[PDB]
């Protein structure tokens, strides 16, 4: 788990958030690598480092890779993804998506959460912006559990001013209750910036409409891209009632299929 800085090649700058920077490097000389350095005092350190053992244990061919962690001082050390964060991705108009390939993005997507869900991982923010794009347009899941250790509470909490309300069901948004079903609420959402190319859900709302508009049974309309059957998909994410959203793992059986049919 422990990497060594010193084996660390640090090259070009990635991105910054609110927790971190992340730079793009070399491991050995040799091997690429996305050093995310954590900004002093946003994070619950050595709570996420006892973390970080289980979740050195979630490997996936959708699941953005932890490599390791620096803690002498703190990294963490992941797989490169070369075309970057999924929400850019999506905006660039000049890529004239197919259809099918924004299908083949929500099925990378549903794997890594089928994976996380096997293993009873919750993501916790699942959205575009934290899915990544590889040098093949590969989507993989990233920053997966790591809201957890985030100790700023405009973040944390349902009625804080930076939580993920347009990703949120009304029960999390009501009595903040997190469950398997509250990822597939989110994934749902996913679904639908994808075959939106990256538009912000409830465009013309606040959190606070938004928040309104979801208990009171408004829904996200079909995206132009988006199928009868794709939507049926997205919009099964979306039931009042948590016990009637499916399971990722009926989700991807319904994404193969409409993917063999072509809606
Ligand atoms: O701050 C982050 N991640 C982060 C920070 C900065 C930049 C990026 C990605 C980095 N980008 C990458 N480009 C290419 N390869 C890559 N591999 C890994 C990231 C990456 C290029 C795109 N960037 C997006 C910005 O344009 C991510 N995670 C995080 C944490 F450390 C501590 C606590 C909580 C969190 N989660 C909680 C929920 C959301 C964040």
């Amino acid at each position: 788990w422990e990497i060594d800085p010193k084996d660390l090649t640090f090259l070009k700058e990635l991105g910054t958030g609110q927790f971190g920077v992340v730079k793009y490097g070399k491991w050995r000389g040799q091997y690429d690598v996305a050093i995310k350095m954590i900004k002093e005092g946003s994070m619950s350190e050595d709570e996420f480092i006892e973390e970080a053992k289980v979740m050195m244990n979630l490997s996936h061919e959708k699941l953005v890779q932890l490599y390791g962690v620096c803690t002498k001082q703190i990294f963490i050390i992941t797989e490169y993804m070369a075309n970057g964060c999924l929400l850019n991705y999506l905006r660039e108009m000049r890529h004239r998506f197919q259809t099918q390939q924004l299908l083949e993005m929500c099925k990378d997507v549903c794997e890594a959460m089928e994976y996380l869900e096997s293993k009873q991982f919750l993501h916790r923010d699942l959205a575009a912006r934290n899915c990544l794009v590889n040098d093949q347009g590969v989507v993989k899941v990233s920053d997966f559990g790591l809201s957890r250790y985030v100790l700023d509470d405009e973040y944390t909490s349902s009625v804080g001013s930076k939580f993920p309300v347009r990703w949120s069901p009304p029960e999390v948004l009501m009595y903040s209750k997190f469950s398997s079903k509250s990822d597939i609420w989110a994934f749902g959402v996913l679904m639908w910036e994808i075959y939106s190319l990256g538009k912000m859900p409830y465009e013309r709302f606040t959190n606070s409409e938004t928040a309104e508009h979801i208990a009171q049974g408004l829904r996200l309309y079909r995206p132009h891209l988006a199928s009868e059957k794709v939507y049926t998909i997205m919009y099964s994410c979306w039931h009042e009632k948590a016990d009637e959203r499916p399971t990722f793992k009926i989700l991807l059986s319904n994404i193969l299929d409409v993917m063999d049919e072509e809606s």
